Order: C-alpha cells, then structure tokens, then sequence
C-alpha cells in the first residue's frame, strides 16, 4: 500500500545520515544510482528526499549505503517536497538558479505562450539531466536540460 | 558612455508599454528579434527589463513598435533586474520553473559538484533557449536548455 | 497571435473598472457570461483577471459592459495570474477557503496519494463549479466541486 | 471533560509516529477510517493532527496502530490546527490547491456572494470527498466536494 | 443585484476621502449613523470599507459627506476586508487589540472548548460594540463587548 | 525576589505538559482555578505561559497536576508573552479573534478616538472574560468582555 | 468634534511637503515649535504624522510653513502611527536605535521587571529628549532621555 | 586570547540555565553584577548573551550562580548579539519600546540632524541606564537614559 | 539650517529623474563628480540617495545634468538612507555583494574581533573606492576597498 | 570522490563545537592557519562552514582542535553555504556590512557598470583580506579588501 510523509525533516533527517554514510564509504551518485535502472538525477533527488523509490531500489540503495530498515521504508514514502530551507537559498550553487528565474522568468513566461499557448510547463511529468560540456574558449560548461510536458489551460 | 538603472519600476513600466504596442500590433516575439542578429530569449528579456539592448536593436525594436526616443535609450541601459515581483511568482507558468528548484535544487547542487566540483554553474557566462518538441505519448514538450559556465571555489 | 501579461495591476485595474461599470449596470456574473458558450466561473475569472478571454467572448462581455477597445484587447492577453494581494487573504470570505487547507491540506495529499498515487491534482487541467444547496438543519450549504486531472509521477 | 492542545508540534509529532507504524504495517487510510463510523477524511485528518477522535474512535485506530496510550487520549484532544508549514505549501500535492485559490480566490468570492449573499461558506460545519473518475480522453480525475454551510453576514 | 469588490484600496481610498469631508463638515460618526436604523459601529465599519451599506444607508451617509454618486454605489458594495495595512498593526490603538491576542489567544481557545466546545466563535454571526465606563480607581475604561454565536465543529 | 524569563519556549513546553497532565486527571480549567481566589481567564493563561502566578496559586495548581518543583518555580516567573506561533494564528478558534481585528481594528480605533479621546485602550489594565449566553434564534453565544483602562495621549 | 485617520500615508505624504517647505525657507525644528507651547520633539512628531496638533498649534505651524487649509486641518487629525516604513528601519541612524533594542531589550524587560514589577513601561504616558553633551575625549554625545509610566501587570 | 561566537543559541541556552540557577537561589541583578566594577545594565546584557565579561567578572558571576567551567568561559566569549526572536518583539515589556521608535524614529532622526549633523548616534560607543523615580500624579516613572557619541559622517 | 528627509522615495524618485537626463547627456560619474572636490563614490551615492552633497557640489552637478531648483536643495538633504527595495536584492550585481556576506559574514565578524576586539567596522566613518586591475589569468578583477573605523565595545 | 552538504546546520553545529575547543585551548584563527599554507580568512571561513578544506589541512586543524574522525571528515564536505540565521545580520560586527550595501549597493552596481561594463564581480573567483591601520586622527581603521573576477553580461 502506497505511504505518504506529511513533515519534510523526516526525510531531510534521513538524507544527511545518507550523506554522511556516503563520504564515509566515498561513492559518488552516479554509482549509488548504478543498478537501479532509474536516472542519477531521479535516484539523487529521492535520497535527497525529493522523490520516492520502488521497493527493490530502495533495498538496492539500502544496502550500498547500510541503512537500518526503517530507512529503507521511509525512502520508498512519498515524500512531502521542497528542499528550500526558507524560500530562497542562501547557497551560491542553488542560488544562481533562482537567478535564472530573477532575469529569465517573465521571458519563460512570454515565450511558453508564445510556443505553445496559455498554460504550463509540467514539473511533474518532467526530467531534468546535467551534462558537462567542453567551453570552446577554455574551461568547462553545464548544460542542463529542463524537460517538461505542455499542459494547456482552455475554456470550459 | 554605458548607462545603469537602479529601479526596475522604470524598465517594468516600459515593458507594460512595450506589451500594450505589441498587442495592439498584433506581433510575436520572434518576429520583434528578426533581424537584431540577437537570440529570441535574449532580445525579449531585455524588452521585459531584464537586458539591455545594443544601440542599433534598440532602433530596430523600437521602429516595429513605435517607441519614442527616451523609450529607445531606456531599452539601452543596463537594468536593475529581478522580474519577479516578491520572490515567489504566483502565476502558474511561473511557478512551475520555482517548483523545479523546490524539487531538484539540492540535487541540481549535489551533481554540480560531483560533475564539475566546488563552485557554481554561472547565471552571468549563460544562455537559455526553449524548444518545443512533441511528446511521443501525445502532445507538446518543452525542452529548456540552462547552458552555463563552470565557476570554480579554490581555496587561496 | 497570442499575447501576455507580466505586471498583475494593468488587468487588476481592468478588473476594478469593469465592476464599476457592472454595479452601475446593476448585472450579475450569470448574466455577463450568458451567450458566450463559457461557464459563469470561468468568465468571471477573466473579467477579474484570472483567464483570458477568447475574441469573441471578449467583444460580448465587452459590449455588456461598454467597455474600450483597449479593455477588450486586455480580457484576451493571458495574464499574469495570481490574485491574492499578499499571499494569505484577508477578506474572510476568500480566507475560509486557505482556512480548508490549512486543515485539510496533508489530508488532500495523503488521500490524493492512497486513491490515486504520487504525482498531483492539476490546477490547470481543471474546472470548478458552485452549487447552492438546502441545509438539511435549515439555512443553505455551498458545494463546490474542484475536478482536477490526476497527474502522476512518474520515475526517469 | 475536553481536552484542547496549543501548540501544534506535539500532534504533529504524534501524526510523523502514526505515519511511521501505519507504513511498517502496510495500512491505507481506508483501512484504518473503517469501523470508527468517521468519513476517511475524517479520520485521516485527525492522525495528521487537524481534527479530534471521540474516544472509542481513538483506542479503534489506536489498537489498529499499536500506539501507546499516551497517545491515544492526544488523538482525543482538541488540536491546534493548522497543517502547512510556512503559510505557502511547498509540496506540488498541496501546493495545486493553493493555486487553485490564487486563481480561482476572488471569483468564489464574487460566486459566493451573488448565489448567497454578503458572509462566508464554512470550514468548521463543513465536509470534504476525493472521488476518482475516469477521464474520457483517458487517464483519471479527482472530484473533490468542498461542502461547507453557508454563514451570512447581515447589519446591526 | 449584489454587487462585490476584489481590492481593498478601491474602498479604502473612498474611506480616506469620507474622512476628510467628515473632518471638513465637523462631524462625529455618532452623527453620521443616526438616522440609519443601524449601529454606529457597523456603519462606521462600512465607512472605512469593511461592511457593505444598504442602499437607503447609503444614500443617507452620502448626503451628510456630500458624495458623489459613484461614492454611494461603492458604499453598497460588498467590500474585500482587510483593514490592516501589513498583518500587524504599527498604530498604537490598534496594536492593543493584537496584543490582547498575543497574550489570551490561547487562553480564549481553551476556554471556547471548555465552555462551548470543538468549534469557533464566529467573526460573522457577530456584533461588537464600546461602552465607556467611569474607572472607581479614578479614570475611564472601554468595556468592549466581542458576541459571536458557537459554531461547532460538525465531525462526518 | 521577582524572577522573569527571556525565552517563551520553556513556559510553553511546561504548558505543554500541563496539558498532557491535565488530561490524564481530565480536569478543567474552572477547577483548577477553584481555591486560588483568581479569575479562571488569568488563571488559565498562566498555565499557558502568559501570566504569572503568585506562589500560594502556583502551589495549588502544582499539587492538583502533579507538577515537579522546577514547574512550581517557573510557573512564578514573569513569562516572555506571546502565545501565537508566528504572527498570524492558523488555528480557526484563535483566527477568528485576528479577524475581528481585520475586520474592526479601524473601527475599534475611531471609536476609541470618538469616545475617549488620543490614547490607547490598556492591554495591561486589563481584564476578559467568555461567557457562554443562548441564542434566541437557537444554539449558544460567546459574549467576550474586553474591559481596559483608557490612557490618554496628551501633548508634551 | 475629535478626527482620526486610518490610513499612514496621507499624513506621511503631507509630511513630505511640510518637508520641501521647510526646506525652501531654511527652517528648523526648533523655531517651527517656538510659540506653540508645545515641546520640540511633539511638534515635530506631528509634522512627521506620528502625533496630533492643537488647533493654534496647527494654524500657527500652519502660517509659518505656508500650508493650505486642507494641511491644517490634517495635522488636527489623530493619526495612524507608525513611521517606519517596512518593520525594520534602513536608515543607518534610525537603525542605531532598533539596534538597542537587539542588544537591550531583554535586559530592559529583566530590569523594568525587577525595580518595578510585571507590567510595562508606557510609550503612551511618555516624553522623550534629545540633549547634546560634550564627550570629555572629544567630540559629542547624544543624552536621549525616555521618561514612561510604569504600568503594573497585577492578577485578577 | 579574544573568543568569539557566531550563533546566538549557545549563549541564549546559557542564558536560560542561568536565570533557572538565578530563581533557585532568589537572586536579583542587582546583586549579581554588586562587585563586578561594570553596570548592573551591561553584567545582565552579558549574561543574556548580548554582551562579554572579563574573566574576573565571569568567575565571580559564575560562583555567585554556581556555574560549571564551559559555562564560565562561554560568558567571556564576543557574542552573536541580537536578543529578538524574530524582528519585532511580541512580550508587551520590549514591545513598548519597538513602539517608541515606531512613533518616536523619524523625530529622532530629524533632531538628531538637526542638533548634531549628519551622521548617527552610537549603539557601541553607548551606555544606558534605567532609573524609577516618583510620578508626581501618583506611581512609578522609569527613566531610561540613551547615552550615545554622536559619530558625524565623513564626506570623501 | 540643515534639512532632512523621512521617506526615501523622494530622493529615489530624484535618481531616477538624474540617471534619465545622464543618459541623454551621455556622462560618467567619473565625469560628474569631477570639480565637486568629492570622490566618485561619495557624489554618486549622493545622486543615487544615500549622501547629502554640500551647496556648492549641489549647484555643480545640478548645472552639468540641467536639474531644476527644488532638485538640487533636494540633493542637499540629508537623505532617508536604504538603497536595496526590499531587504535582499534581487540585482544580480548587487546581489554578488550580499552573497560575499553570506558566505564570509561570520568570518569578517571573527577577524575583527580577533585583529580589532569587541566592536565594529564603521560604515559611517567610512570610504569605499572601486578599482580595474588585470588578471593574470585574463580579463580583469575589481578590487574594492572598505575603509571603515574601528568602534570599540567596551564595559561600563 | 567529492562529497557535500545540503542542510547548514550539521556544519554550524560543528562550528559551534570548533569554537569551544577553541576556547579552552586559547587560540586563535591565524595560529589554526599556521602551517595549512592557506590563507587565514580562507581557513576561518572552513571552520565556520562556509568552505571546504582540503584533506592535509583538515586533518592538520583537527589534530590542534581535537576533533573526531566524523568532524575532521566533515570539514572537508563541500558545505551548503549561508552563515546569515534570517537574512538581515542581527549582530552589529556583521550589520555593518549589510549597512554598508544598504548606503552603497547602487553605488556598486553603478561604479561596476561604468568602469567594466554590463555583469558581475564574482563572490566565487574571489578573495577578502582585513587589514589594521592607524586613523590619522587617532584610534584604529580596517581596510577589507574585496577582490572579485569581473563576469561579463553579453548577447547571445
Ligand atoms: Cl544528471
Ligand atoms: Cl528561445
Ligand atoms: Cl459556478
Ligand atoms: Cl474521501
Ligand atoms: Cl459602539
Ligand atoms: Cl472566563
Ligand atoms: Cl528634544
Ligand atoms: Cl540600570
Ligand atoms: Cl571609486
Ligand atoms: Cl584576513
């Protein structure tokens, strides 16, 4: 039967012992997530508390990382979301993606209606994946794909 | 000589202005950046106040919407940007791109580092484009590519 | 070609002025959105800013209410929704129903999540509607049906 | 003689509990609702904090949940309600029907007041359904009843 | 037909206007609700934009402060409550009131459901009034009287 | 010697366990008030966190819950007062109240001003009291006094 | 016949004005309260909205700032008081007095409580000064003197 | 060597323990600071957390309470200042003087200016003091002095 | 006589007006503040709102940016300082300066304590400038140097 | 593998910790720097949780501080940034520097335009040093320098 938390830190709780089990061990996410079947940005965020795992994910995980059983449970919880302490971070690295929205939102706005129409771009039935990129003129780049389903608003 | 706004109102009640002419004549945003050798995103981010435009788009723009001259150097200086109004939009279409950040934030933060290392992908050395795909299941997606550069946090 | 709105207060203010204009007509929102092959909800928000009207919708309602050509070219922009003054209400009227959240809101999502799984209730695939009923003890009861679309999550 | 609680965080503690053993044991709301004469959302409500059990309702549920009795006579107290963390949910579940209010808030103001009258539709002599059905263009629907009395304002 | 509003400054920007001409012409509220058949404290709430007058009412407050037409209609109207500027009172007078629930917020809430039961005391089924009364220590006292009915709380 | 407290949460935690003691002895508020010669609202409040009790009162209401001898102490301490949460009560019993003052914090002050003069009406000189009275039109009444001493501002 | 204002901003923007006047005829403070009877820091308190002039006062303060009618009588008015514009003070010297309170509040409680009781020092029965000292190690000191009545908090 | 802290809670959670040893043993601050050599004002801001003893004063404080050792060298560390839980005080004894400043602030920067200068006056070079004295009416007056080096701005 | 302002949207509205006819000159700051005796970041603070400038700089720049009279008395006030709208700025710019205090706040808090003692780094007594310097690396760096007086706290 | 942090408070807490060991063993930040040939703002920062320190120097400042294994691993943990509690410094130390961007953030952002052009100065190629110099008119100034890589804003 599906179970579902109401109290984000439970699950924030759970992913900080998660994080400490992982600098311990020194794996990477890309290796927790290996074997799952499911995306690193997937298998991450439910560690992160941000999503739920199947049953054999989750023991899959489970045993990689050592958690006791009621861990294992509470990762297969559909979890009560949002990983913003207070809104807006206060980290750098999360913080220059809430400027993006600051400097790019309005245009989001004005060129999903343009493209599509009134309506949205689904944070639900959405992917997102984070590649790096050789920059041309030295260094390195992210390339970050926002992937999410047009969802119309009509008349009725 | 470079000038600089320090109150959105000024660049946000040009944009209203800028949204009325267009309206009234009937045009789309790609349309406006024809010809200004400039992205789409980039030219209606800076008619929505959050760019500023060169002197000749600034002409080009301003002739397909009739702007008179002040409206054409505002165009030009740099602005104070920040087109949400407080903090956390309330329009859907919005919202939908701050909800991905309450979702994948600390994620987007955990694979920025283990990808690329401590430090931050860059909202300044940055481009975003949004494309419209189909969805092989039926319907529209939107594919929003955040392409930033790695910024690097050495000690000293 | 479709057009949108970024500043709430240019169709808030449409709003004021048009019932202004309907109490000096002495209409109703029934007999506003009679005609138009639209539910008096659905209208209604767009005459308070909420919805975009399609032309024809716009140019009848707009007749009704004698309203400028520059107002009917407002009802048709999608708008920057949101019509809350400062998140939380003030008016008890509009209060009651954060009030139902606020008690019921981790209920909606445990059951909404039991009944259906993890993903969502869409506010946008959606329709509302209000009924007056006899109450049983006497007085009168308001059903009103929220009927969203379920959509799930689902795991890349 | 009733007991009333004024600080939510000890219910809510009970609920994090409640939610933890109702996961080990593999139960559903339903399951649980069952026997105590109490609509699931009801019942529901009252493990998440928001409502109050009468006493054979509280040792049913109690029992169900192996929950001690401490815990048992919380259930039976008058809670001090309010379930979202921070005014604004900033889980996508619950955060679709505060949406639902920024769009929809002031047009079941103006509803409420021309079917009824000047006042408000209560949340206290009130109830709430989630029913799923199909969606003809296929997938599912959630109806949700808000059944609430109608409370008039009238001069003195 | 009733008639509502959706933003308070409409309503508060006439109550501005009324008080400079209640200022101007010399006049007490006492004065300007005589005649009315209705309490000096509903309609001076009105007044300031909290209550609705009927139409006679209105007319006859409109003729004390000679309003204008558009005025009058306004004072019919079914106003968007909410006469604090930001929450909390900076007004010495006002904060008193908010203080009194800082200090017996929840000592009023346990006393309701000792005395009454689950529920509220209704701010609609509502009357207030102020009464000044000789102090015997030397002084005066305001004895405000708060009467609302029960509403209890309906289980389902 | 007189002692005060500069953090709420001890005396809200110690009410807190007042209340769980309360309810295990399934006590009321009028008995426990009975036998220390103070009004059943002050008394209350005490236990609350809000008020102090002279040291015969805190010795009988100790002895009546079982209290420890720290309890007996910090119930003599002049509290840091404040019992809503963060700022606006999300409780509907204590929402109501905050209402109130939505509603009539305007009223209350002109009439203040009308009928007293500049100042204040007291939150220290001060006393409530809830009387429960019937409804002639059926059901009960919440007749809540507010009497304060009025304090005049005069110029210096 | 006693005026009172409920909204900040007329008396701000009329402060405003008093301001520029003041300005252009190079006054200060202290000669616009001269032949007022009234002391420095109240007329000016009321130039700024935070208190209320006599009739002389107004028309004497009145002529000497060349304010029309209209302004006279506003600053006859019983304000809405509250100067700060959002909670916290930017200004670096309105700062420096909300900083005492960071540091000194908490002392100032447990010492007000401790030479005086439970209860309040009142910024109603109130008068402040502001007096110039030479430092002996150089430069000047401020003496701000604030002078409050104490208000016990007694059980009832 | 100095020591500083940079999280207010480990002092504010001395600061409690401290005033729990303080009731125990009926102590005042006027007691507690007598033979320290520093003000009973800055002894009491220190041992709330808002100000650093030297060591002699902390090992005489310390055995006066009966301190532990951490706790002893915890007094003697540069603390985080900043005594409000959240900005604005909600315990009417600080409350009062927050409100002095909301009516009193914009008058205090006025004459601030106008008898000194631009610039400010101290909160560091700064001393305060609280004495009760006889109101000639009848009870008690507190005098709070606010002693501060005014510190002019530097044009450069 | 020395003037002063009490709400910031005088001066800021100012600003604005400024930044305007500098645009349409084609000035620098450098430019501007040459001839006042000034340095650039004094009088371009002053121009932006947060300085007073003395008479003679006032009719300087006043004469090179074609200001009216009311402006440049307006330029002499001693402004209501607080140049951030709200709190936290959403400028990327100037955000980069917030985010140094996010991250090095409490370091900069430890080193003055540490090289300095008990006390603070006056922004009062206080110089700023702004310098190019090449990278080595390539492209070029800001070095912006704080000159700020040390403040003392020391015991009374 | 890199290893990092998504909630502060496991890092803060450390701080916390890192600060009484400090204490008892009398040291100081440049004493804890010696020897890590990293600069002591750099390292103070790591302790405060605001950096990452490499191994060799994690373990070098664990061994003088006496941490365990846990800490000395957490120190080398990429942190979740932001040492500020809620946004606006309490402290006066660290106030300081938020009134300096309060007096001088347009500035900044003024002087940056014009003398680099449209972007940035990074907060992340960057570094801070505080330096103590004799005041010409005595006592004592700091010079912080702030030294940040110029990020460009240019069209694409
Ligand atoms: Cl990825
Ligand atoms: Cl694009
Ligand atoms: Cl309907
Ligand atoms: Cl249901
Ligand atoms: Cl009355
Ligand atoms: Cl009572
Ligand atoms: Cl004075
Ligand atoms: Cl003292
Ligand atoms: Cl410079
Ligand atoms: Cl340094």
């Amino acid at each position: 039967m599906i179970q579902s938390q109401i109290n984000r830190n439970i699950r924030l709780d759970l992913a900080d012992a998660i994080l400490l089990s992982k600098a311990k061990k020194d794996l990477s996410f890309a290796e927790i997530a290996d074997g799952t079947g499911l995306a690193e940005a997937f298998v991450t965020a439910a560690l992160l508390g941000q999503q739920a795992l199947p049953a054999d994910a989750a023991r899959l995980v489970g045993a990689k990382l050592d958690l006791d059983e009621d861990s294992i449970l509470l990762l297969q919880m559909i979890p009560l979301r949002g990983c913003i302490d207070d809104r807006i971070p206060t980290d750098p690295t999360m913080y220059r993606f809430y400027e993006m929205l600051q400097v790019y939102g309005t245009t989001l706005k004005a060129l999903v209606h343009e493209k599509f129409g009134d309506g949205i771009i689904s944070a639900i039935n959405f992917k997102l994946d984070v590649k790096k990129v050789a920059d041309p003129e030295g260094g390195e780049r992210a390339v970050i794909t926002l992937d999410g389903k047009y969802g119309p608003t009509k008349p009725f």
